[PDB]
Order: C-alpha cells, then sequence, then structure tokens
C-alpha cells in the first residue's frame, strides 16, 4: 500500500490544463484535414481527367500566389496553413522539461526524507497517553495559579530525552538549507518562461494569415501557361483553435505568477510547524528571518496526506477542537 | 477494502443525465454527417466532372446565400448549421468545473474527518453490554414510579466519563464553523448557473435557423458568374437534438432548486443525531438557531454508509424496532 | 517486492532520446506519405485513363530524370527520396546493440554483487544501538580532553571483531579489479561511435537532394518517345526530419562526453566510502591512485537505491545532520 | 517463484537474430506490396476501361516474356518474383526443429536434475559454520607449520560422512555418461545445417533474376494478338531483403561455429568443479580424459543461475575474495 | 497448484502437425483471393461499362466450359476451384473426434486413478530413512556372505505389513482389466483412418483439375448468342497449398503407425515396475504374458510428471546412481 | 475452489452440436454475401451508368418473375434467398429455452442438495479406521465360520447410530418425490420438439427453391416497359448450408432418444447405492418398484465429481479393487 503523493493539486490542475485539451484540440483538426479534399480548383473546360489532377494536386504542395504583374520572386507564400496540424503538436510535447525536471531529478530524495516523516515521527501525541499524559498534568492535580505552568513544561523538550535526537536537530539542519525551495521555484518559473513562443507564435498567425483563396500558376505544357483559382477548406476552423489556446495558455501564466508571489511574500503559514506550536513543541525565532527553507515546501507535501495517516487524523480531531480547562478532562480520560 | 463513498445519489444523478447523455446524443450527430455527402447542389449542364467538384465543395466552405438586388454585404450567413458538431461538444465540458470542485478542493479533509468517524466512534451500544448494560438498568429492578429514571440516566453522559473527550466535543467545535455548507452548496448552485448559456445559445438557435436551401454564386470563370441552388442534408436532424437539450437540461435546474431550498428551509431532520437523540445522548437546543453547519452535510454521507458497518446494522435493529418496558427484557438477555 | 534497479537516470534519458523521438518521428512520414498520391504527372492530350496510369506508375518506380543532349548513362537519380522512409527505421534499430550489451552480458554478475550489499551489509549504524553503541562512548563519559579518542576509537574496526570478515576484504579485492569499469566505459563510448553513420548519411542528403522536379521519358509506343514533367509531393516534409535528426542525435554526443570525462577526470566523491569515512570506518590511501575501480559504478547503483532500504534512510537522518558534542546525547538517548 | 532458467544467453541471442528479424524484415515487403497496383502495362488506344483491365490482370498470373522469333517453348517466365512473399515466410518457421528439439525433448529431465542441486546440494559452506568450521581450524590454533595441514584436512570429504552420499557419487556416474552432449550439439549442429537452402536459394535469385520489364502477349480477340509492354513494381526492394538476409545468416554460421569449436576443443574451465576445486572438495584427474561430459553442460546452467540462490551469493563474497593466513580471522568470525 | 498434465508430447505434436497449420495454411489462400478480381475476361468492344459487368459477374458464378459443336450437356464445370477454399476448412475440423474423445471421454477416471498415485503413494523411499533403513541393513552390519541376503530380504513385502494394502493388490487388479488399452489405441487408430477422405479427395484434384481458362457463353440479348474467354487468377497457388498437405497429412500416418507397432509389439520396459524392481519390490512374472494392460499407459503419464514431485527426484538422484557395497555408507549415513 | 458441477457432458455435446456449429455456419454466409454484389442485370444498350443502377437496385428489392402471357397477380416470388440469412439465424436462438430452463429454474435447489452431499456426507469410509474398523472385523479374529457374520454385521446401521439421522431418511424422503425427474426430463423432451420447424421449415426449402435466373420488369418510363434478366449470385453456396443442418439435427434427434429410452427403460445401475451396497449399507428392495427418482438423476452428478473429493478417491483405490479374506488383512494394516 501507498499513501504519500509527490504531486500537489496545483500540479495536475497546471498539466492538464496546459498539456492535455492542447492535445485534445489537435485531433479535431487533424480528423477534420483528413476527411475532406485538400484543395478545391477551378480546372478550364478542356482538361481530361487525369490532366486536371495535375492541376490540383501540384497548387498544393506549392502554395504560392501569383499577384498579376510582379516577378517570380516576390509571391506571397501560404505554407503556414499546411504547415500547423504540426506546429500545435511540437508545442504539446515542449511543456514536459520541467515536468520532467522533478519525475527524474527529485523523485528520491524528497519522498526518501518524508517516508522517513511518515515512519519514525508518529510518536508525538498518538503515544503521550503513556509518553506525556501521566507526567505534565499529572501532578498540576494533586499540588496547593497561572504562574507556574510554564515552569513544569519547559523541562519536556528542553530536556534531553531520548525521544529528542528526532527532533529540532531537522529544524537546525534544514531551517538554512534552501535547496528544495532553489528546485520547486526552478520547476514553475521554467515552464512561464517555456510559455513564451508557445503565444509569440499563432499570435502573428491570427494576425497576418487571413486569406484562403489564392490564383495558382502551372507551366510547360506539353505540345502556355495556365493561371486556375484555387480554394484552402481548412483555413477557418485552424484559427479557431489557434485563438483559443492564446487565451487558454495566457490565462495559465496568471494564476502560477500569484500562486508564487503569493507564497514567498505573503503566506507565512506553515502548519507544518504553526500547527504543532501550541500544543507543546514551541519553535524559536529563527526561521521568520526567510522564507525560503525546504520544511515549507516540506509543509504542503504534509498536508496532502492527512488521511491515510490514522495517528495524525486522531491528533487532527484531538487538538484543534479545543484550539484559542481542556486538560481537565484529558487526566481524567486517560488515567489507565 | 472500502466502505465510505464521497458521492451522493443525487449527484451521481446529475451527472449522469447532464453531462452524460450529453455526449451519447452528440455521437449520433457526428455518425449521421459523416456517413453521407456534406452538400447537393445542381450543376449545370456544360460542367466538367472535375469542374463541377469545385462548384460542390467552393459552396460548402462559403455558406452564403445570394439575394437578388442586395449588395455583397447583406448575405445572410448559414454557419451555425457547420458549426455546431462541436457546440455540442464544448457545453459537454463546460459541465466539468462543479464537478471537479469537489475531487480536487474538498477530497481529502470531508473523507479524513469521516474515517475518524468510522474508526473511532463505534463503542456507542455495540460495546454498550458492558459498557452501560451493567449500570443504568442493572439498578433499577433491584429497588423498592416514574420520577426518578431521569435522574440516574442524567449522571451517564453529563459525567467527566474516559469516552466523553471524543463527543460533545465535536458538536461544540463544528456547531459554529459553516464551511462545509459553504462549499456544497457552491457545488451546485454553480451549476445552475453554468447551464445557462449552454440554454441560451441553442433557443434562438432553434426559432431563428430554419431554412436548408440557399442559392449559391460562383465567379471568375476562366477564359460570368454563376449561380447553383444547393441543399443541405442534416438540418432536420440537427434541430431534434437541439432542443430535446433544452427540456433535458432546463428539468435539471428544477429538481436541484427543490432540493436545495427543501434542505435548507423545509428540512430538519439530520438523522445524524435525531436518531440518537432518544437513546441516551440527548443534545441542548443550540442547534435549532441555524442548519447552515457542517454536521447537516455529514448526516448525508453518514446515511449513505449504514451496511459495511456491521455495529451500525447492530444498532438500527436493535434501536428503532422499539421507537416511541423495552428495558426489562435487556438487561435478562446481556445478563452475562 | 524489488527495490534494486540496474538503470540510472542518464541512461534512461539516453534511451528515450536517442532511440524513442526517432521512432516517433518516423511515423509521421510514413502516415504523411500512406496518405496521399505518390507522384502527380502531366500526361499529354490525346492519353486515355488507362494509357496515363503507365505513365504515372512508371516514372515512380523509374525516378530518373531525362536532361536534354546528354546521353541515357549520365542521367541523374532520384531514388534518395522513395528509399528514406526506412533509412530513418534502420538507424532506430541500431541504436540498441549498446543497450543489449548490459542486459544480457552484465545484467547478473552486477545485481549479485548487489543484492549481497542489499541483504547482508545491513548491520551498520542500524544495530549500533547494542552493537556499537555501549562500548565507545559509554566509557567516555565516565571517566577522570582531545587527544584520547582515537585512542579508544581506533580498536572498533582494526581489531578482528565478528563483523569484520565482510568488510575491507571487498575494498581489498575490487580495489585493483577494474572490470566494471572496462564495460561501461564501452557502454558509452560505443554508442558514441554508433551515432556517426547516422549523422553522416543524412547530411550530405540535406545537402545534394533538393529537387522534386523532373521530366520523366517514357518509350516504345504501340502501333515516338513522350516526355512527360511529374512532381513529387512529400520532399518538402521529408528534409524537415531530415536535419533536426541532425541536432537531436549531435546534442546527444555532448552530454554523453561531458558526463564521461567529468566522471574520469574530474569526480572524486564517491559517497559510498565517502560519506561513512567519518562515521567510523576510515579508508587508507589506496583508493586515491586510481578512480578506474568498479566501487565508483558500485556507488551510483547504491545512490540510486536510498528509499526503499528503511535503514539506510535511518542512517541518512541520524548521520549526516551534524556533520562538521554530537555523542552527548547519544549516549542520553540509547542508554536502554 | 521460479529462479532457474533453461535458456543461454547464446541460444536467445541465436533465436533473435535468425528467426525474428526474418519475419520483421517480411511484413515490410507484404504492406508495400498490397498498397500498390501490381503490375503496370501500356495498353494501345483503342482499348475500352474494361478491355484494359483484361491486359493487366492476364499479364500477371502468366508473368512469361515473349522473346521476338523464338517459340512459344522457350519464353524465360518470371513466377519467383511473384513466388517469394512467402518463400521468405517459409524459411522463418523451418527454424524451430532445433528450437522445438529442446522444449519438448529435454525440457524435464534436465530441470528435474537440476532442481536437486538447487533445493538438496545447498549445505555446502552455509551451513559450514557448525558443519566444519569448528571442526578443521578449531584445532590448528590450539596446537604446539605446513606440513600437517592436508593431513587434517583429508578426513573431511573422505571420510564417509552422513553428507558424502550425495558427492562424488553424481560426479562418478555423470563422469562417462555422454548423453546431454550428444544432444546440445545436436541442438546447434543441426541449426547449423538447416541454415544451407535458405541461403543456396537466395542466392542464384540474387543472380540471374534483374530484369523487370517484359513484352506480355494476349490473343484470342472477339470477332489478331496484341502485344503491351509491362513493368513490375517491386522488383527493386524485393532484392535489397534477399541479400540482407543472405549476410544476416551467414554470420551467425560464424560465431556458432567459434562457439562449438571453443567449448570442446580449448576451453577447459568448467566453474562447476573448478571453482568448488581450492575451498576443499579436490576432484581426481578422471575429468581431464573427455571434456564431453554432461558437468559441462550442467556447469553452464549452474552459472546462468548465480542471483536468486542467497547461498551461493553469500559463498561468492566469502570464497573468491582471497583466492590465491584467510583462516585466522575466519575462525574468530564464526566462534559462536 | 497442478502438476499432473493428461497429454503426452507425441498427442502435442501430432495436434500442432495435423490440425494447426492445415488452419495456418488456409488463412494465406482467404486473405490472397479476397484480395483480388475473381475473374478476368475479354469483353467484346461495343459492351458498355454496366454491360460488362454482367458479363463478369455471371460466368463466375456459372463456371462452365463451352466446347464447341457438342451440346448443353457435355460442357465440364469447374466448381472445385471455387470450392475448396472451405473444403480445406472441413477436414481441419473434422480432426477433433479423435481429440475430443479423450477430454471429454477419460478426462475424470485416468486423473482421478492418478492424483492417488501422487498424493498417497509417496511413502516409498523418501521415508524409508524411519522406514526400512533401521530394519534390513541395520542387523547385517553386526553379524558374524552372499546366501543369506536375500533370506532377511524376503521378510519386507511378503510380510502383511500396514504398508501394503497399497501395494500389489493394484497390480492385481489392474493387471488383467485392459480398459484404458481398448481406448487410448482407439485414440490414435480413428486418427489414422479419419485421414484418409482427407488425403483421398485432394489427390484425384491435383491430378484432374489443371486447366484455368474456359470460353464462357451468355445468352438472351436485349433487343444472339456472345462468348467470351475468361481467365482464372488463384489457380496457381491453390494447388500448392493442395499437395502439400498430401505430404504433411500422409507423414504423419507413418509415425503414429511406427509408434504404435513398437509400443505392444517390441517395447517391453514400463519404468513404472522395471525401475522399482531391484530396488526391493519385485514383481512375479504375471505380466510377461500380455503387454496390453492400463499400467503401460500409466507409465507413461508417470514418466511425463517427474520433476514437481521432490521425493521422487531424490529418489531418481539416490536410486539410480549405484544401479548394477551401495548399502555399506547407506547405513552410515542415516544412523540418526 | 469450486468441484461440483452441474452440466453433464452429454449436456455439453448437445449444446455444442446444436447451437454452436449453427452459428459458425452463419457467419461463413454472411462474409460471403457482403463480399459481392447482389444482382447482376443485363441491362440494356442505350442506358447510362446511372439509369442503369436503378435496374439493378430495384429487381433487388422485388424480387419477382414476370412469365409472359400471366396477369400481375400469379407471379412467383423469390423472398426466401434474401430472407434466410436471418432465418438460419433465429433457429440458433430459438434452442435456448431448453438451455434457460436449468440454470434459472433449478441451479439452486439441485446445488444446495448436493454441496450438503459434499461437505456433510463424507465420513463413510475415510473415518471408518476408528469408526468401524475395531469394531466389526476385531472380534472376529478372537473368537473359537460362514454363518455368524451377517448377525454381528448388522448391528452396525440397524442400530440407532448416532451416524444414522443422515442416512436412511434421505431415502425415504427422495424415495417417491420424483420432482427433478420431472424437469430434467423436460429438459430433453422439450428441445426434442423445439427442433421441428428448424428442420419442417428449411426442407420444402431445399426442395422448392432452385432457380436463380429471373426476367425482372421494370417500367413507366420517363418522356414504355423495358424487361431485364438478372442473376443471383449466393444460390448455390446457400443450399449447402442448408440441408447440412438437415443432417446435423436430425442426428441429434436419435441420440438424445435412445439415452432418454436407455436412461428410463433399460439401464438400472445407479452407482449411487449400488456401488455402496456391498460395502455394508445394503438397501431394502423399495427401489426396484420404479426408477423415476431424483437419486437416480443425482447419481450421475456425483459421477461427474470424482476426483477433487480425496476421501471418495481413496474410496475407489480401497473398495473395488476386491470386488466379488479381504478383511484379514485391514484389522492389520489400520490396528493403531
Amino acid at each position: 500500500l501507498l499513501q504519500l503523493k509527490l504531486e500537489l493539486p496545483f500540479d495536475r490542475v497546471v498539466t492538464i490544463g496546459t498539456v492535455l485539451v492542447p492535445i485534445l484540440l489537435v485531433t479535431l483538426v487533424f480528423t477534420k484535414n483528413f476527411a475532406e479534399e485538400p484543395i478545391y480548383c477551378y480546372t478550364p473546360h478542356n482538361f481530361t481527367r487525369d490532366q486536371a489532377l495535375y492541376a490540383r494536386g501540384y497548387c498544393w504542395t506549392e502554395l504560392r500566389d501569383a499577384l498579376p504583374g510582379v516577378d517570380a520572386s516576390l509571391w506571397p507564400s501560404l505554407f503556414e496553413h499546411k504547415f500547423l496540424p504540426y506546429a500545435l503538436l511540437a508545442f504539446a510535447a515542449i511543456m514536459y522539461v520541467p515536468a520532467l525536471g522533478w519525475e527524474f531529478l527529485a523523485s528520491t530524495r524528497l519522498t526518501s526524507e518524508l517516508n522517513f516523516l511518515l515512519q519514525e515521527i508518529d510518536n508525538c501525541y498518538h503515544r503521550a497517553a503513556e509518553g506525556r499524559a501521566p507526567k505534565i498534568e499529572k501532578q498540576i492535580q494533586s499540588k496547593g495559579t497561572e504562574r507556574e505552568k510554564r515552569e513544569i513544561i519547559e523541562n519536556a523538550e528542553k530536556e534531553k530525552s531520548p525521544e529528542q535526537n528526532l527532533f529540532e536537530k531537522y529544524l537546525e539542519r534544514r531551517g538554512r538549507s534552501n535547496f528544495l525551495a532553489k528546485l520547486y521555484l526552478a520547476r514553475h518559473v521554467l515552464i512561464l518562461l517555456l510559455s513564451a513562443v508557445p503565444i509569440s507564435y499563432l499570435c502573428t498567425y491570427y494576425a497576418t494569415q487571413k486569406q484562403n483563396e489564392f490564383t495558382c500558376a502551372l507551366g510547360a505544357s506539353p505540345d502556355p501557361a495556365v493561371r486556375v483559382s484555387c480554394k484552402l477548406p481548412s483555413v477557418q476552423l485552424q484559427r479557431i483553435i489557434a485563438g483559443v489556446d492564446i487565451v487558454l495558455l495566457c490565462v495559465m501564466n496568471l494564476i502560477i505568477l500569484v500562486n508564487l508571489i503569493h507564497l514567498f511574500i505573503f503566506r507565512k503559514s506553515n502548519f507544518i510547524f504553526d500547527k504543532l506550536h501550541k500544543v507543546g513543541i514551541k519553535t524559536r525565532r529563527q526561521w521568520r528571518r526567510s522564507q525560503f527553507c525546504d520544511i515549507n515546501i516540506l509543509a504542503m507535501f504534509c498536508n496532502e496526506n492527512r488521511d491515510h495517516i490514522k495517528s495524525l487524523n486522531r491528533l487532527d480531531f484531538i487538538t484543534n477542537e479545543s484550539d484559542l480547562n481542556v486538560v481537565r478532562q484529558l487526566l481524567a480520560a486517560l488515567a489507565q
């Protein structure tokens, strides 16, 4: 069985909104184009049924307008309409280097450091019935105010208990090694820069390629040049999925930006040492100086895994329901 | 094994009736249109078999009527008939934001708070054979009316028993935090508003797009303009699934409305604290002031899970069969 | 269950970057060519619909230009355009001899020598609670500086302990048998040489095969020779995937080169005896003379397997957090 | 679970190099031929579109040149070009009698005699901690040179120990019954002779069938004979996979030859009694007279299975690291 | 798990050689015929493109030559060429009654009588360490030639031991009930007779149906009879798989014959009571009178299962290695 | 695991012989007809290529001969040839009511009464080592002819033993309730009557529908009636699978008849109380009066399950080998 997942809901949403519907919007064009004649041309009268097939298969691989008067070098081309069944397929696979920079680069160290937290660090507040319940509040009832609780509670974590080498040493080591925040940031700030020529390419295409009717010109008749006006069927649908992707990809560059700015400059609630700060383990103000620690990133992964761990669920029901007396009934409930 | 499901029958019915038969009613149109010629046109006599293909493939990508006398700008268009193979496919995928606002936003906290109720809170009335059976009614038989039962029964839950920190504290905490009701309501009131332009779009289409016969006009003959009257095959079937969806989607904006109004203004039977109110745990009148608590929502999820939990099945057989003496034989049955 | 994998991320990246998208870029050409007419020719007027099929199916299996004036031996050929649907398929299968030189040649000895390390050598620093904890620092606390720790710590590994025949003998045996480094190097230096005629073939093709219009010539009319100018559709797309592969394969010959040079001449951090050099087992300077030992290669495989081994994860949390006192609390934590 | 495999890497390489790429090189021809017109013929002018179909489907089932002047009996045929889509398919299935001479003839006796070695003969040198460790070197330490070790070590295997009826009796029985070597040799020397008419058939085809243009002749017009020159499309590709197979099958007749000659005349290291000859069980020179024993074949199968047997892996780490003192620390390590 | 198989290698070879490649040689004809025009006819000049389709689809369902001069009753037919795509399919399913006469008639009794031998009769020579080892040779060592071993060994099986009701009673019962030999013989002697009209049918077809060119005649022109010479494409390939099957089926009637004759008249080594005749259980000469017992058939099934039974594998290693002293070390090896 | 099967081999043979090859003989006709032109007609000369398509698609949906002279009401029809692609498909599904009268009507009671026999009634003659072995023959050896064995053996089953309420009460209850024989007979006598109009339909079709050439007549020319003689391709193959089914279904009405008559009037060996009649449980002559009991039907189901029940296999080896002293060695073998 497995309970630890390395993907946030934000990452899944980004993946399904910038890599997936790309692909699902491309097969429509492929199935529309392959189910129709590539081009329609107005062949002259005295053209046999096989002599007019050359005129229809020759102006499709050429795609060159023939403006009267001008030379043969200033003829505008139309290769873009033919070329981007695939240009939409080369942009849905480029958006994988950021996605593959996690499953192949940091898919072992992070889960190695997290499975330890899963299996080892679980004795807090689920084994406290015999660990600390008959210790702190057992002597408080049998005495005799409000200026003595701190004195007794101080000699719980500060004392070099056997269950202390696994706590406050991780905080001291990972409280300055900002390595994970130097890679998860590169996971999102890179996808914000890769989504640039995606947008910059099919933005001038939407504004400079509109026409779908050109006068193709053949030559070298077998014994005079003949000109036929042709027509391109699938131009009206190509630039309907060529500017829906514009807003679909330009709106994913805003939610990522706001997420990244609010995580690194506004939000200061880890839940990895804030939820467990009132219940006995108080952290000295050595973290407020910088929010770039890896513990902030580990906090999200810990938050995403709260269900399959039964001890943490017991803690959630037994800790946060009285957040602000409470210890009066705890001693009478666990006095076994 | 799994026994807790997070989907109500109402949600499943809504999903299969507003997202599914949408899709199953679209493939019919796709398979009907792709199995026939897109358009039929009445070409003139002196037209070769390849010169008349341009006239049949050019008036299908144009779709513009040619009324006599008027200019070239006041010609009505017919792109709607061509366009909504897909407009019916863009409305069956829009109906997922309300559906994906539950599996990705509140698919962890709710089941985290419910699996605790599944595993932890089960000692009530299945362990009562040794928990309360030799306590309350054991002394009632050996005495000596109707003005003393309450006095004895009061010192069962009011007393700070060891099995009391898990009860009446959840009621006190979740009795004012109306968070779940602020999201489940947003899951249904949003699908009632998303189903608006679905209906407002293909309602004017049913009333303004009727004709299927237009006189297309070509031009620029290779050496006079020629006009051909054409015909659209699949117009009589498109607007048969374009107004069956009207009633199919306008009838799901009424059952959701009546469900939401009757849950929030009429129904006041939780079954999460009403069924268990006569059997010993009596709740003070602190809930009647508001029906917006999360416990009301948890009541539906608890109701949907009554079978795979054998203890609750024992309770159902052993509690509700004598709802209104009864305790006379209970002491004689469990006196082991 | 299995936890040891014999493939590095570098090998997987190389395989998916030089063997895979090769294949994925070939099916596009096959599906493009098979969905169009192979060639278009300008047949004369007095040609029946079956007499012009010979002219279209005869200049496609010939593919020979007919320059006027010259003889029948100096006619340039065009077989390259027809021939390399498949020449791109014979280069995606040649890149398997290096890939199959590992799964069939050294896929048993390496994992045989590694499963021993997995199952056998695990008692270090996870069984040390009863193995060395009450031995070294137990007597240090109960005495009486900085010139005596080495004297006590010397008689731990130097002494012929029962758990010593499995250590420092592997180092002595594999410290001079440079066999694995004589094969893993041949695994990569061979793929750097196999990727030569791949590049040298479709490099002159990109520079000497440009034209796609030739004047084919028939003969032996059934009672004069007739010449028809033909046209090749799929030439403009063939040399778009014939020079994207150039850079796609010429860029994989640089990362492999830098990896191989920096492994064998710049990196001197094994992590197989460097991480475990401060924590008690100190290695004499018998390795610094050569970096060609098999232990360097085994170090990478050990690094790739750090998660599923729980003892090594415990070591990682309990060893490297205080790398540079520390032993003061270790005795008080494991004094059971 | 299964750990014993009956196929050597050499056999797998031979199978995938002489039976498989045969097959993958045939489907290409089938998909190329079936995707094109079988033949192209130059029909005369006054031929209707259905009268010229007989001329195109009649010269394809005839395939007979018509040289002028000669009679109707000296006309060369061209049936080979039509015939060997399938002649390449009848040679990829003939190469199975040697392959099916092992899975049906000796796929039970060999693995029956090998599972005994797997399960029963495993007590050597893994149970020696209590079997021979306190026996041989336990008395060597407690005495008092180099002329007494043999005397003590002699009375270990020579003595009729309880674990002796399973050793040196197999050597005596299988040391003269050369049955397996009379069948494995027939498994390879037969595939060297079956790969003869494969090569001898499509070697004269590569040298005598070159032309692909013949003048077919019809007759019996319905009221004079008419001759039409035809053309065969797929002749230039058929003899490209008709001489790549020549070298592909003529190079597999050399590696098999060198393997067979070096196994039977040069290599004399079994590893089935050579590796285990220094560690206590010394074999008398009764094997050097002939290398045709079945133990030589069993040696390869034992070598291919060294990983899933953990006892043999322990032996490999604990035996060969000191091959050439060593026993000085073995007594101190296993003195439990 | 299952270890007993009811199919001999001979039966599998027969099934794959007379039922399988039949089928694999039929799909080739079906895919060849369905990928070509059924017939080619030389229609006259003044025939429209739809009037000549009747002449091509009418002489294919008629298949009747028209010899000049003779009447309309002496016209040879050609229905055999059309009829035996399927006549080759009705002979590959007839060869199943002998194959289905075993899985439905004797697929329960045989394996019922064999699973008993598998599970019950296994105590011989694997439990002999405590069953007979301290009994026969234990007293031979402690005495005091060659005229006394038989006297002691006689009172081992002749005596009415507890493990005797399961031995020599099966021999007495099944030593005269020749029922299985009356059915397995019918399983092979029937397939030798069913494969007769298979051969007798397509033997006259190979000798009397050669021509593939007939002059079909139409009639009743809508206002004179017109004759057209037609041609059959697939006649030269039909009789290439119509005489390869001749030898393929006539060679399977010889190996079966030699197997059956040598089993019933030459071979007299059961291995079911011959291998176990020297090791203590000696059978009286009551079997040499007839080799038609069912024990001979059970011997083959026992031989095919010698691997998954580890006790019999131990016996095979420990019994046949000294077949012709030997008992001298057996007592010293099993004296526990 | 499951060992009890409710289908006899006779039922499986019937199902595969009257329901299966029906279906397998229908797809051949469907694939033959759909791969050819439905009809061929001899259109006149002055008919355009689209005016002759009406004549070919109009005489196929009419199928009415036009005899000269007679009126328009006495024209014979030919709808049968078109109609029985499907009439052969409506007869392969009718043969399921007898097949579905067992899996839905008596697929619970029978296996309910048989699983009891499987699990409960197994103590006979496998537990007899301690149940009856030291009881009957233990006192016979220690005494002192042939006129006393019956006296001792009588007080074994006649006595009201604890293992007697499960025996001879089933015989008394099911010895007169002939319910199962009233349904299994209806399962076969119904399939003998359902296979009637199957045969009676395609028997007159084989004798009255022979011709496949009719002169169709059109009319109402757009400004005289025109008659065209047409031809039906697939008539010669339809009545080849229309009279092979005749004998294939008329031969299944004989084996069922002989089976039913011999079961109910000739065979009088149940094996459910005949095999177990000599070994101690003797049945009084209360069954010979009628063979219509359900125990006779249960006997076949018991016979089909003799393998997976190991106790019954032990009984088969230990009971029937001495059917006709025998008890002399049984006491000495089981005297534990």
